[PDB]
């Protein structure tokens, strides 16, 4: 098991955003670096076979010198050179980007001092899916705000370049005010033993996956409008597992591939439901964009 970055950066051309540079490449910026003598271990929120990630508090954070409550991801001992290095390329991909509101941003780093730690922002409602799963009470509008959300924060890694390549209710947080951000858990998850990463020789969410990504190895933004339709379904289901019943293998990818869609979620709306057809569409090129979702969940103001 290779622990590789979900979060890349590719080069897009036409779009309103030009890739002038590849952040991985390079960078260091030594701009996040934090003090690891004021940052104090709370408990471990989470833990993977490759790392773990705990609570703590932050002293002076900031140019404020705030002192909240921090998210440290961080590797294990076992790890090694490559291991150690692919955690920075997800701290230089997190400094280009930049932060967004619905984002779980980057607040530090420890570069030096002994092992890097990367001080992330801290959800006290935990994530998206268990939620669903402990308030199933959620109004027909709590959930259309997420959707919303999650979906701005996925206009803004497309505003970037950035593709997730893993976009699930799982990889959703719920932070203040219950906000949602859309993010990367693999450290704090074991994906050795969740069976929604079927193995690949690696490990992927497949139900998530547009089949351009299955069946070819390509994954764009519109491979990640498709998963994030997978997304509108989970919340809508109020935190079913996509494709219910169904099990991973060559039958489920025939089914995929020939155009088979998740029935309509209970509590999803007509023209929601209709997000995620048009997010599942066969073809990349007709499947919207993050920004229309945003704006179209916005048309929605008719409350
Ligand atoms: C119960 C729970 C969890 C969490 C948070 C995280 C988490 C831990 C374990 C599984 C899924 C998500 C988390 C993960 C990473 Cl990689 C960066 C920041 C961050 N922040 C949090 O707040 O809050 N409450």
């Amino acid at each position: 098991p290779k622990y590789q970055v979900r979060w890349k950066i590719i080069e897009s051309y036409e779009g309103n955003s030009y890739t002038f540079i590849d952040p991985t490449q390079l960078p260091y910026n030594e701009k996040w670096e934090f003090p690891r003598n004021n940052l104090q271990f709370g408990k471990t929120l989470g833990a993977g076979a490759f790392g773990k990630v705990v609570e703590a508090t932050a002293f002076g954070l900031g140019k404020e010198d705030a002192v909240l409550k921090v998210a440290v991801k961080m590797l294990k001992s076992t790890a090694h050179a490559d291991e150690k290095e692919a955690l920075m390329s997800e701290l230089k991909i997190m400094s280009h980007l930049g932060q967004h509101e619905n984002i779980v941003n980057l607040l530090g780093a420890c570069t030096h001092g002994g092992p890097v730690l990367v001080i992330t922002e801290y959800c006290c409602y935990g994530d998206l899916l268990n939620f669903l799963r402990r308030k199933r009470q959620l109004s027909s509008r709590d959930l259309l705000h997420f959707s919303s959300q999650v979906a701005q924060g996925m206009a803004f890694l497309a505003s970037k370049n950035c593709i997730h390549r893993d976009v699930a209710a799982r990889n959703v947080l719920l932070t203040n005010g219950h906000v949602a951000k859309i993010g990367d858990f693999g450290l704090a998850r074991d994906i050795m033993n969740d069976s929604n990463y079927i193995v690949k020789g690696a490990r992927l969410p497949v139900k998530w996956m547009a089949p351009e990504s299955i069946f070819d190895c390509v994954y764009t933004v519109q491979s990640d409008v498709w998963s994030y339709g997978i997304l509108l379904w989970e919340i809508f289901s109020l935190g079913l597992n996509p494709y219910p019943g169904i099990l991973v293998n060559s039958k489920f990818y025939k089914l995929v591939k020939d155009g088979y869609q998740m029935a309509q979620p209970a509590f999803a709306p007509k023209n929601i439901y209709s997000i995620m057809q048009a997010c599942w569409a066969l073809e990349p090129t007709h499947r919207p964009t993050f920004q229309q979702i945003c704006s179209f969940l916005q048309e929605q103001a008719q409350e």
